[PDB]
């Protein structure tokens, strides 16, 4: 296997080869591990496979998606606070990682560590 180190951006199930959850250990938001560096497809979705296991995690956990905002959105912490005062605009394209979060009651997509927008905010 050729292998590549990656950081897990998003809690993440491990799957077996066919695609199907397991009940291993779920791998944790900011730790790294060792993947086989070209994903695999199953059920035309992506994953990773761990390096010697016939583990497998999702990509969008660790790579990401590609979103296109809606509308200008402010970025904030896990506690509901403004991460900055920033503003990402209407049009931009933000990576979000994995499944969205409730972030102060709000559905938010995790875009950096500890930093959430809005899902609603999205296209």
């Amino acid at each position: 296997e050729t292998t590549k180190n990656v950081t897990i951006m998003h809690i993440s199930t491990i799957y077996d080869k066919t695609g199907k959850a397991t009940n291993e250990p779920a791998l944790r938001a900011y730790d790294t591990v060792s993947v086989v560096s070209d994903p695999v497809t199953i059920n035309n979705a992506k994953f990773y496979k761990l390096a010697g296991k016939d583990q497998y995690i999702k990509v969008g956990n660790v790579d990401g998606t590609s979103r296109t905002l809606k509308h200008n959105s402010y970025v904030y912490k896990s506690s509901g606070k403004r991460a900055n005062k920033k503003t990402l605009k209407k049009g931009s394209s933000v990576t979000t990682y994995g499944k969205s979060f409730m972030i102060a009651g709000h559905q938010m997509y995790r875009i950096g560590k500890n930093q959430y927008v809005k899902k609603a905010n999205f296209l």
